[PDB]
DNA sequence: GACCACGGCGCC
DNA sequence: AGGGCGCCGTGGTC
């Protein structure tokens, strides 16, 4: 079926391409071929056989798409069948498996790569057939991001590297101060970043309580939850907790993101996965910007790093309490509808409880803290970890979360229903019918069966949430581009753009009103917008 | 070097 | 008897 045609490639033909490693922005085009008909061309210099393609339609399309832009060339992604094996089964995340489980293998040799394409297409959307649901996501929502995500990649954003460099020698002085602390308290040295030594000295030299295993090796746990527990117990624990929040910090954030910087760019280019997680969100890699610090002032610090180029303006969005108003809608819940209509914020209402303060008491990190409590309690959370959570009497936990349902009484009904079907349909699925496959539904062990089910009713919810953000993007892309503005990170339910000082407002405003009717709801999507030189100051 | 499991932890 | 991610060291491989 195979022959071999001169380089020169028939329009509509499928990618097969080889880099020198997994960043398109950083990779080196080792090799470029295409497939179509039956034949394949081998391109002789793939650099130079970039300029011939009209797009790019095979396994990764946004990645070689990527690096066209980096190389100046708007070549965007098109068919790419990961997406339509990642619609069919999220669990579809790799080309490895999905050329296992589709027709074919992942090799090395781009010609192979591209026939690969072609066939691995051909299957996938006979299976789409009939799967009106799906093709329309693959359609409206995921082929068209993908070219988003390239843009944004290709774009990266800025970053101030001195300004962490810096902050380094900083952090790395007060690091010493606490380990020196640290060691004097146990009364000897250690490696402190050593789960294992740490567990011996605080359980077996000290005489502090185990609260904890771990999993997999049901070693005595160290974690900070842990720590917290023992806080009051000795002193040198305190000090354990600042000096892991400091070599965190300084250790995956401080340290390695000015040494990503771009030369040709001087820019962060972070991959926008497409076809990584099980609910429909996309996930960063390499650097991976989608957890940049925010919750304790160092991490503050590291966020202000994020700047805007001269001139120019970061313009941050994130819609309101997302999941709960994704929730009213699923659950079709009055009480909660109401929520939403009355302007009411959960998180601050919960924080308020939590604190014990008036609501226009709250701050911004007391709301913050009650998102894991809103979450939490929502996705199963048990009375023992609440109460020794928020510290407080096991009784007062249940009663938290007892209340928490019986004000919303459609939900539970609605988290039954969707188990239900998970269990007779195999899977669940989004408002716009995303799947995620659940069998362990009906496994025997109650362990294992009750965290499926968990996982299995999140995954509406927060594949919903997703499915917004995605048509949010492929909607609000082309109108920033006629603007002259950038469109550079997405965090789950935020956007994260840069414009022209000049345009900064006109940006903002837009985006704001995109996204907040993006897909009209039993809920109105509120999206909170912020302007300013860096992120943190955006927010 | 490269890469793995595991614990641990940053954000959503 | 919270869900979803990816990255960083520590040990231990190859
Ligand atoms: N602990 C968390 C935090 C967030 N999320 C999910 C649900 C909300 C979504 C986006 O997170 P945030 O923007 O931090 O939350 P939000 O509830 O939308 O709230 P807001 O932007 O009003 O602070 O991610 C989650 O499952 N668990
Ligand atoms: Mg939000
Ligand atoms: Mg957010």
């Amino acid at each position: 079926a195979l022959e071999e045609a001169p380089w020169p490639p028939p329009e509509g033909a499928f990618v097969g391409f080889v880099l020198s490693r997994k960043e398109p922005m950083w990779a080196d085009l080792l090799a470029l071929a295409a497939a179509r008909g039956g034949r394949v061309h081998r391109a002789p210099e793939p650099y130079k056989a970039l300029r011939d393609l009209k797009e790019a339609r095979g396994l990764l399309a946004k990645d070689l798409s990527v690096l066209a832009l980096r190389e100046g060339l708007g070549l965007p992604p098109g068919d790419d069948p990961m997406l339509l094996a990642y619609l069919l089964d999220p669990s579809n995340t790799t080309p490895e498996g999905v050329a296992r489980r589709y027709g074919g293998e992942w090799t090395e040799e781009a010609g192979e790569r591209a026939a690969l394409s072609e066939r691995l297409f051909a299957n996938l959307w006979g299976r789409l057939e009939g799967e009106e649901r799906l093709l329309w996501l693959y359609r409206e929502v995921e082929r068209p991001l993908s070219a988003v995500l390239a843009h944004m990649e290709a774009t990266g954003v800025r970053l101030d590297v001195a300004y962490l460099r810096a902050l380094s020698l900083e952090v790395a002085e007060e690091i010493a101060r606490l380990e020196a602390e640290v060691f004097r308290l146990a009364g000897h040295p250690f490696n402190l970043n050593s789960r294992d030594q740490l567990e011996r000295v605080l359980f077996d030299e000290l005489g502090l309580p185990a609260i904890g295993k771990t999993e997999k090796t049901g070693k005595r746990s160290t974690s900070a939850a842990v720590l917290e527990a023992l806080r009051e117990a000795h002193p040198i624990v305190e000090k354990i907790l600042q000096y892991r929040e400091l070599t965190k910090l300084k250790s995956t954030y401080i340290d390695p993101l000015p040494d990503l910087i771009h030369p040709r760019t001087g820019r962060l280019h972070t991959r926008f996965n497409q076809t990584a997680t099980a609910t429909g969100r996309l996930s960063s890699s390499d650097p991976n910007l989608q957890n940049i610090p925010v919750r304790t002032p160092l991490g503050q610090r590291i966020r202000r790093a994020f700047i805007a180029e001269e001139g120019w303006l970061l313009v941050a969005l994130d819609y309101s309490q997302i999941e709960l108003r994704v929730l009213a809608h699923l659950s079709g819940d009055e009480n909660l509808i109401r929520v939403f209509q009355e302007g009411r914020d959960i998180h601050t209402e919960t924080a308020s409880w939590m604190f014990g303060v008036p609501r226009e008491a709250v701050d911004p990190l007391m709301r913050r803290a009650a998102k894991t409590i809103n979450f939490g309690v929502l996705y199963g959370m048990s009375a023992h970890r609440l109460s020794q959570e928020l510290a407080i009497p096991y009784e007062e936990a249940q009663a938290f979360i007892e209340r928490y349902f019986q004000s919303f009484p459609k939900v539970r009904a609605w988290i039954e229903k969707t188990l239900e079907e998970g269990r007779r349909r195999g899977y669940v699925e989004t408002l716009f019918g995303r799947r995620r496959y659940v069998p362990d539904l009906e496994a025997r062990v109650k362990s294992v069966r009750e965290a499926a089910e968990r996982m299995a009713f999140n995954m509406p919810v927060q594949g919903t949430a997703a499915d917004l953000m995605k048509l949010a993007m492929v909607k609000l892309f082309p109108r920033l581009e006629e603007m002259g503005a950038r469109m550079l990170l997405q965090v789950h339910d935020e956007l994260v753009l840069e414009a022209p000082k000049e345009r900064a407002e006109a940006v903002a405003r837009l985006a704001k009103e995109v996204m907040e009717g993006v897909y009209p709801l039993a809920v109105p999507l509120e999206v909170e917008v912020g302007i300013g030189e860096d992120w943190l100051s955006a927010k």
